[PDB]
């Protein structure tokens, strides 16, 4: 039931999504090991993901969470990188998209920094890099990230350097406590608490 609608680069929606992608790049403590060495992207395409059934599943859960949290869903737009993006846009998020070994337990992980989500496009730790060249810093191959609508509800704050949400909470927030330039990461434990709204196709750019 999924269709993908191409956005024009002249569309304000394309431009605001691209700006969020580009402006949330940062340097990573691995010196580029997992995601590659870059300061910006070449955005090739941005598609809107349209699936009525998946959207209704999201909004149903969002209403449940809102009602448990003084009419506040605490909805964010966050990045998700995964080798399973093609499954996710067709069938939705579920337990198979969880990071079993994540620092906040087995849940589905999202990032404010697009460059954090970029580290996971080819697998955990970048896997073995792109399928074609086996290069985690490949500047040729096309990569894809999701820009997702995510319901956090009442989020458990973890200060730091599928399972269940902590009791009385709907998500976990991983607050950076060492790297002053890192943005937060978030974990949900129910696939219905995210909708994969934009599919972004891109390359990382080699710095000059
Ligand atoms: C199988 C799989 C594991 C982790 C990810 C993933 N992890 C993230 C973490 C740990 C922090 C911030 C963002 C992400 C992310 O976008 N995907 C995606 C798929
Ligand atoms: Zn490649």
């Amino acid at each position: 039931g999924t269709i993908l609608i191409d956005l024009s680069p002249d569309d304000k929606e394309f431009q605001s999504v691209e700006e969020e992608m580009q402006s949330t790049v940062r340097e990573h403590r691995d010196g580029g090991h997992a995601g590659g060495i870059f300061n910006r992207y070449n955005i090739l395409k941005i598609q809107k993901v349209c699936n009525k059934k998946l959207w209704e599943r999201y909004t149903h859960r969002r209403k449940e969470v809102s009602e448990e949290n003084h009419n506040h869903a605490n909805e964010r737009m966050l990045f998700h990188g995964s080798p399973f993006v093609n499954a996710i846009i067709h069938k939705g998020f579920d337990e198979r998209h969880a990071y079993i070994g994540g620092m906040f337990g087995a849940g589905i992980y999202f990032a404010e920094n697009s460059s954090k989500s970029n580290q996971y496009v080819y697998g955990i730790g970048g896997g073995t890099g792109c399928p074609v060249h086996k290069d985690r810093s490949c500047y040729i191959c096309h990569r894809q990230l999701l820009f997702c609508r995510v319901t956090l509800g009442k989020s458990f704050l973890q200060f730091s350097a599928m399972a269940h949400s902590p009791p009385g909470h709907h998500s976990v927030t991983g607050r950076p406590s060492v790297n002053g330039l890192a943005l937060a990461e978030y974990v949900i434990y129910r696939g219905e608490q995210a909708y994969p709204e934009y599919l972004i196709t891109y390359q990382i750019m080699r710095p000059e």
